[PDB]
C-alpha cells in the first residue's frame, strides 16, 4: 500500500501514472488508519465519498490538519490561504454568488474575446516546432482570468509564480509521506503576497470599481454582510489558481491524446464539431485534476470499508475514470465512445463552477489548433511538472 503510493508520488512516473493507478484500483480500497488515511480508486467508492453526508471539505475536522497545527512553531500568516472556516451555509452562500457570474450563458459571452485571443496566439506560432504550453495552452486561460478578475497584465509574472506554487501545495504530501513539502516556505510566502495584493486591489475597487468580477464582489460586500473581504480574497485565490493551472492541462492533455491516437488529430482538423467529444474523453482519459480529498466528519462506511472520524479520504479520480464496471476499453482514448458521466469536474455540493468556462476555452482552442495545423506531429516525449493533483506538462512540443 505504502509502496504503490510512493511510486505514484515519484516524479519519474508523472508522464504515465496510469499503470500505477490501475494497479491501485485493482488492489481495492487502501485502509491506513495509522496515517489517518484512506485511499479510494474505484468509481463506486469515489462516487460514494463525494455523495456521503458525513464527507467534509473543511480542514478543522481533519486529524492530519490538527496534528500539523500542533507541531508548528509559529502562527500561520493571516489570511484564508492559511485558514478560513466555512460552515455549510457559508459555502452555499458563496457558491450562489459565484455561480451567477460563471453560469454557462454568462460565460458564453466571452466566446468572441476567446476566439480573437485564440486567433492571435495561433497567428504568432512559428515552425518548425513549438511549445503548445507557452504558445496557446497556458496564455489563453491566463488572459481570460486576468481580465475577468481585473488583474493588470503587468503583474501577471508574479501571479504566475504564486499560482504555480499554490497549485503544487494541493499535493497530499503530508498525508502520504508524513512530512511537509520542500516548497512549504515559498508556498507560505506566495499566499502572503497574494493576500496583500488582493487586499490592495479590493480597496482600489472600493474607490474606483471596474466591470470585472472582483469589482462585482466588492459591491456585494459593500451593500451588506452577505460577503466579507476575507471571503472575497479566498474566492479570488481559488479563481486565480484555477485560471492558471487547470484549463491549460485540459487543452494540452487533449492535444497530446489526439497526437498519440492515430487519426484523431486529422479527424478534428476536418471536423470542428468533434471538439466536445474530444474534451469530455480527455476529462475521462487524462484528467487535469487527478484526485480530490474529503475528511470524515464522523465515523462512516464506504462500501464495506469503515473510515474513522477525522481521517483523510483521498479519491483517485484518474483511476476511477478507468474502472471497467463503468466504461468499456477504459484505457483507450476514443472520442467516438458512448461517454460516461465522469468525475473530472467533481460532483454534488462542490461541483466545478468553472466547468462552462473551461469547456468553452478548450472548445474554441482545440479545433482551431487542429485546423490551423492539420500536419501536426508530437516531436518528442513531453516534459511534466512535479504536480500530482493539478498534473500537467511544462513542454508539449509540436512539429509543424
Ligand atoms: C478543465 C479545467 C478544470 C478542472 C478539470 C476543474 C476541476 C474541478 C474539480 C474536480 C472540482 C471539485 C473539487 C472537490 O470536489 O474537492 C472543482 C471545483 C471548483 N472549481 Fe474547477 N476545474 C477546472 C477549471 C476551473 C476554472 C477555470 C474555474 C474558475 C476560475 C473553476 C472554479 C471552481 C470553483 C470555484 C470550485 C469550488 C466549488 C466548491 O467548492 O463548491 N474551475 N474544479
Ligand atoms: Cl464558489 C466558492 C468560493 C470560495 C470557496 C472557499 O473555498 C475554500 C476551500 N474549501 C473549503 C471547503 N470547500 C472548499 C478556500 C479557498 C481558497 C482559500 Cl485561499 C481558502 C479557502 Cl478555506 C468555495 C467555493
Ligand atoms: Cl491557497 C489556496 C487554497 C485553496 C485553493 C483551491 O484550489 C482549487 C482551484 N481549482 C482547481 C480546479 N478548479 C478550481 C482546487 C485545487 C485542487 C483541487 Cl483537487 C480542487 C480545487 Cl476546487 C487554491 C489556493
Ligand atoms: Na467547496
Amino acid at each position: 500500500a505504502q509502496g504503490l503510493l510512493l511510486q505514484l508520488l515519484d516524479p519519474a512516473t508523472r508522464a504515465d501514472p496510469y499503470p500505477i493507478y490501475d494497479r491501485i484500483r485493482r488492489g481495492g480500497p487502501l485502509a491506513l488508519p495509522e496515517a489517518n488515511l484512506a485511499v479510494f480508486s474505484s468509481f463506486s467508492d469515489c462516487d460514494d465519498v463525494l455523495r456521503h453526508p458525513s464527507s467534509c471539505s473543511d480542514r478543522t475536522k481533519s486529524t492530519i490538519f490538527q496534528r500539523q497545527l500542533a507541531a508548528e512553531t509559529q502562527p500561520r500568516p493571516q489570511g484564508p490561504a492559511s485558514f478560513l472556516f466555512l460552515d455549510p451555509p457559508d459555502h452555499t452562500r458563496l457558491r450562489g454568488l459565484v455561480s451567477k457570474a460563471f453560469a454557462p450563458r454568462v460565460i458564453k459571452r466571452l466566446e468572441p474575446e476567446i476566439t480573437a485571443l485564440v486567433d492571435q496566439l495561433l497567428d504568432a506560432v512559428d515552425g518548425p516546432e513549438f511549445n503548445l504550453i507557452d504558445n496557446l495552452a497556458y496564455p489563453l486561460p491566463v488572459a481570460v482570468i486576468c481580465r475577468l478578475l481585473g488583474v493588470p497584465i503587468e503583474d501577471e509574472p508574479k501571479f504566475s509564480r504564486a499560482s504555480a506554487l499554490l497549485a503544487a501545495a494541493l499535493d497530499p504530501f503530508l498525508a502520504l509521506t508524513g512530512e511537509t513539502s520542500d516548497l512549504f516556505d515559498e508556498q507560505m510566502k506566495a499566499g502572503m503576497w497574494l493576500r496583500d495584493y488582493l487586499r490592495a486591489l479590493i480597496d482600489e475597487r472600493r474607490r474606483t470599481p471596474g466591470e470585472d468580477l472582483m469589482s462585482g464582489l466588492v459591491a456585494v460586500e459593500e451593500s451588506g454582510d452577505q460577503l466579507t473581504e476575507d471571503e472575497i480574497i479566498a474566492t479570488c485565490n481559488l479563481l486565480l489558481i484555477a485560471g492558471h493551472e487547470t484549463t491549460v492541462n485540459l487543452i494540452a492533455n487533449a492535444a497530446l491524446a489526439m497526437l498519440r491516437t492515430p487519426g484523431q488529430w486529422a479527424a478534428l482538423a476536418a471536423d470542428g464539431s468533434r471538439a466536445s467529444a474530444v474534451i469530455e474523453e480527455t476529462m475521462r482519459y487524462d484528467p487535469p485534476v487527478q484526485l480530490v480529498s474529503r475528511y470524515a466528519g464522523d465515523d462512516l462506511t464506504i462500501g464495506t470499508h469503515t473510515v474513522p472520524k477525522g481521517d483523510t479520504m483521498l479519491l483517485l479520480l484518474a483511476a476511477a475514470h478507468r474502472d471497467p464496471t463503468i466504461v468499456g476499453a477504459p484505457d483507450r482514448f476514443d472520442p467516438d465512445r458512448a461517454q460516461i458521466r465522469h468525475l473530472g469536474f467533481g460532483k454534488g455540493a462542490h461541483f466545478c463552477l468553472g466547468a462552462p468556462l473551461a469547456r468553452l476555452e478548450a472548445t474554441v482552442a482545440l479545433p482551431a489548433l487542429a485546423a490551423r495545423f492539420p500536419e501536426a506531429r508530437l516531436s518528442g516525449e513531453p516534459e511534466y511538472k512535479r504536480n500530482l493533483t493539478l498534473r500537467g506538462m511544462s513542454t508539449l512540443s509540436i512539429a509543424v
